[PDB]
């Protein structure tokens, strides 16, 4: 699935993820996000199953943004956990957490969960 | 904080997490796991936040292991999403996301949840 | 939001969630999963927002099922943690946590995490 | 574990949890939240296994908090989803969704994770 992932991909909020697959199981590319505080593209890595079972089953992946770039730094970070399913429309199917950094007090209230799902045209 | 963040860290399960942070943000290294369908060490890589607020708040971070190495293939993908918290005990406090490759008609139980804390001493 | 929220749903499984809200906040009602070790009625009880804000926000709600009844126990409980949306088109949207009991040494896989979309239509 | 269950437990940040464990699989109970937009007890409801595996596994639980009470609303509700683990230091360990009410445009950042461990001491 290196071509199937590798590509540009669009989720329900109107974010941008632009990735590339490597052989080996790498993901690089870069993320912008619709919303939040957020502006331009920032950097992503990941790792995805480079030999998914060929029972139909998703190809499992994961990816992480932290969100400093060169014009904000919103102290947080974003993993994006779920799989990609092929065909005629493709989807990866997401969950994520995205942690802020916070005070020990507050670290309680630091993790928000969602979850996103991209296709290949928005 | 790349030189607190880089090091070999264990998390309560008796896990391996060997990284290395750079200065631009990226974090690389390996995981080996203590628990589930996972032999000897796999990839990671990541994203910490390399300016973090000086409020005493922590920095946000977060890597991805595909369970994919030379010995097994899990079919799966965890991230892990989290903070780094300096000083005597330091700690990386996150919560992690889980995925396997499923059929669609079991999408909805590809996904497990839970928390991992990481200290420089095991 | 009490005959808002009171009534029978559906969600993208197939699942039928049939909930009534009292004035003071309870939901009680029942739920049957299209999918899962499950059969039937379950009992669910939980709470809502009984004055939530008028500045067009969602209400806050939630809910438990403990998957035993008469036909089958599957030793575990999802929570739905979710917000009611009104208007023609009125929804559910939820996130879930599903955990399964276990053995302290297998406790780190004892909960899946997902999200259901709740309407008043199949 | 009705008797196991039935009382005050009491978790990391200082909450007390007050609650009752009926011969059906019904909670009914108490919060009180020592951190975040909350003052004195809330009500709760929810569901335990009341046949669990008698396998040394644990027993599946959850429960719902509404945060409006007589004193502040805080447009928002919690829901625990864990395992009770008896004996000499018997444990409920969670994991927790907190959502609030949101506008449907901020409804991708309305949903907190974390996790709570109760205890039968402070
Ligand atoms: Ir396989
Ligand atoms: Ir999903
Ligand atoms: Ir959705
Ligand atoms: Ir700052
Ligand atoms: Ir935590
Ligand atoms: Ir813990
Ligand atoms: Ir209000
Ligand atoms: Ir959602
Ligand atoms: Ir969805
Ligand atoms: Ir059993
Ligand atoms: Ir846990
Ligand atoms: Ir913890």
């Amino acid at each position: 699935d290196e071509a199937g992932i590798t590509g540009t991909w669009y989720n329900q909020l109107g974010s941008t993820f632009i990735v590339t697959a490597g052989a080996d199981g790498a993901l690089t590319g870069t993320y912008e996000s619709a919303v939040g505080n957020a502006e331009s593209r920032y950097v992503l890595t990941g790792r995805y199953d480079s030999a998914p079972a060929t029972d139909g089953s998703g190809t499992a992946l994961g990816w992480t943004v932290a969100w400093k770039n060169n014009y904000r730094n919103a102290h947080s970070a974003t993993t994006w956990s779920g799989q990609y399913v092929g065909g005629a429309e493709a989807r990866i199917n997401t969950q994520w957490l995205l942690t802020y950094g916070t005070t020990e007090a507050n670290a309680w209230e630091s993790t928000l969960v969602g979850h996103d799902t991209f296709t290949k045209v928005k």
